């Protein structure tokens, strides 16, 4: 009896029992605590050459793969998860989306407003919590639930 869609899985590299949530893609060791009207997020946005629009404030032909925008995104989950960088900086130095200037902040939102994969993380976030990697048509984001 685990929050709406968090399972269990086993570590390959340390055989130890970890949480996965399969709607946010986020993962930890610890077992998860546990729907309003409107959520508030932040999110980073690594868009890649079969996004909707290849194009961004950072970059006019966004040229990358697929896989080479989900390792990106790999990489800054890293930096956030250590401590090494903080969400907001990443998100106002490297995230193709405009909100890129409000450090990743998209404001207040219902359903039926954003991309489905998009909504469905983020109302399965906690507040504070931060999402693994999110399909969209516009790329690859990280989603971070700020209310
Ligand atoms: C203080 C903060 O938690 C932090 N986390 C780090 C990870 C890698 C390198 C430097 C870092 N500084």
């Amino acid at each position: 009896k685990l929050p709406p869609g968090w399972e269990k899985a086993m570590s390959r590299s340390s055989g130890r029992v970890y949480y996965f949530n399969h709607i946010t893609n986020a993962s930890q060791w610890e077992r998860p605590s546990g729907e309003p009207a409107r959520v508030r997020c932040s999110h980073l946005l690594v868009k890649h050459s079969q996004s909707r629009r290849p194009s961004s404030w950072r970059q006019e032909k966004i040229t990358r793969t697929k896989e080479e925008a989900l390792e990106l995104i790999n990489g800054y989950i890293q930096k956030i998860k250590s401590g090494e960088e903080d969400f907001e900086s990443l998100a106002s130095q490297f995230s193709d989306c405009s909100s890129a200037k409000a450090r990743g902040d998209l404001g207040a939102f219902s359903r039926g407003q954003m991309q489905k994969p998009f909504e469905d993380a983020s109302f399965a976030l906690r507040t504070g919590e931060m999402s693994g990697p999110v399909f969209t048509d516009s790329g690859i984001h990280i989603i971070l639930r700020t209310e």
